[PDB]
């Protein structure tokens, strides 16, 4: 009767700051799922756990989205301490793991993954949803032991709907400079992330990584990276152009998801990879 | 039975881009109110009218707030085209009108208004509410024909709750520069506005106003203003210090509402003004 009682919880799959993922089994069907336990914030004024509004944001996004390259939400329940998302079980690991094993990917291998990531982001962007945390750890594989693995985007923990929005009619005389210069975060941030994913897939090298977290942030802000000959000596001009057109400081000058899909590097006719 | 049928609408009081305000009378009590008609957006995808979410934001803020220097929401209804806010009727005009008649205010007159504005903003900020459109047009007087008029803050059309908020736990390696450098809009914007209000109350001069809207925006961003001797030759150093400590580009370096209330110019013992 209680939805919680319909799932038998099993072992931990992993953990983050705010959530623990456990394997589970639906009692009646025997089908397995991933159960993401999100620890609820206890008082509005607390700085721990996740607020009701932040949980609802993620769950509302997961409920709206349906695409082959995006994780599926199967069910949801809540108890005293947690809201539990019952998600499709995906058993081929993360793209992070796959890349770590291969060291780097060829351009044909990289584009087979990227086409899928681009399709999934195209879908999200069509619904005005910015994921805001695209990275290889948030891209799962259905089965890693095939030559062209299928992927699923996960972790909508900081995903947002982007409104079209700006008193544009009133006097600006009393408005603060941060408002005068306000530019909302939007879909372009995902495009930047896709450029970084592309770079790392081709090289195994992180383009902005510094010796300290502060150095990484400084490098990102300055767009301080290059195509080091250690990794890119034989990389195509088209692959470099794709990355350059995404790694742009000004969000308004980055390729859009539509432009990325029409880029020659992605359009290019290639063979599906053999084992 | 229908709430709408309990109010007899009268003449227009004023109009903006998105709203018309009419005088009205509650049929049973005979008491008069201001009725703000907010035109509803017709499709999510439309760029006209006001979205449900934007209406709810304003109405939820008005419902939470109760303070002598803040407008009171009395009732609400909705019809096919509009959501109608029934507000306390305030008949002494705007601070905008009052200043236009006086040309400029003395420091004693200015501080009598400012103490009230500061009290009202103190309250809003205590509830994590940024008004975001403070200006003399959004400050009404109960009665303009007294020496020390009482005021009410109005127009919560772009007011927002400010959360305390920032994947601070994950890698920043894939994060876009606009996210790395993201600073949310917050309570400091109101403090800037209060500095501009103060300046104009003392001089009748707008500090950043240019010949074109673009010039005004450029002046705001650059904090390009001075204390022109035409208006400020006899203004106190304390009044200038108060304004300087608010008109600061970096929001994090502006006086907070608590600091403003403890400033010597505001703390100073003064006589209530005579007629
Ligand atoms: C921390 C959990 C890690 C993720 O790679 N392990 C697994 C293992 C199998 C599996 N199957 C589905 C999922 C999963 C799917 C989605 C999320 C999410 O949207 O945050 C999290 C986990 N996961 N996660
Ligand atoms: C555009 C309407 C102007 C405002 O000064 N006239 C009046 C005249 C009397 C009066 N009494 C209350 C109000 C009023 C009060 C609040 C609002 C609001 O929160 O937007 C708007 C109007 N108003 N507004």
């Amino acid at each position: 009767s209680m939805v919680e009682d319909h799932y038998e919880m099993g072992e931990e799959l992993g953990s983050g700051q705010f959530a623990i993922v456990r394997k589970c089994r639906q009692k009646g069907t025997g089908k397995e799922y991933a159960a993401k336990f999100i620890k609820k914030r206890r008082l509005s004024s607390s700085r721990r756990g996740v607020s009701r509004e932040e949980i609802e944001r993620e769950v509302n996004i997961l409920r709206e989205i349906r695409h082959p390259n995006i994780i599926t939400l199967h069910d949801i329940f809540e108890n005293k301490t947690d809201v539990v998302l019952i998600l499709e079980l995906v058993s081929g690991g993360e793209l992070f793991d796959f890349l770590a094993e291969k060291e780097s990917l060829t351009e044909d291998e990289a584009t087979q993954f990227l086409k899928q990531i681009l399709d999934g982001v195209h879908y999200l962007h069509s619904k005005r949803i910015a994921h805001f945390d695209l990275k290889p750890e948030n891209i799962m594989l259905l089965d890693k032991n095939v030559p062209n693995p299928r992927i699923k985007l996960i972790d909508f923990g900081i995903a947002h709907k982007i409104e079209a929005g700006n008193n544009i009619f009133g006097t600006p005389e009393f408005v603060a400079p941060e408002i005068v210069n306000y530019e909302p975060l939007g879909l372009e941030a995902d495009m930047w992330s896709i450029g970084v994913i592309t770079y790392i897939l081709l090289s195994g090298a992180s383009p902005f990584l510094g010796e300290t977290k502060q150095e990484t942030l400084t490098n990102i802000s300055a767009v301080n990276y290059d195509f080091d000959e250690e990794y890119f000596s034989n990389t195509s001009e088209l692959a470099k152009d794709f990355i350059r057109r995404l790694l742009v400081k000004d969000p308004k000058r980055r390729m859009t998801i539509a432009q990325s899909l029409e880029h020659s590097w992605i359009k290019a006719i290639r063979r599906r990879n053999v084992r």
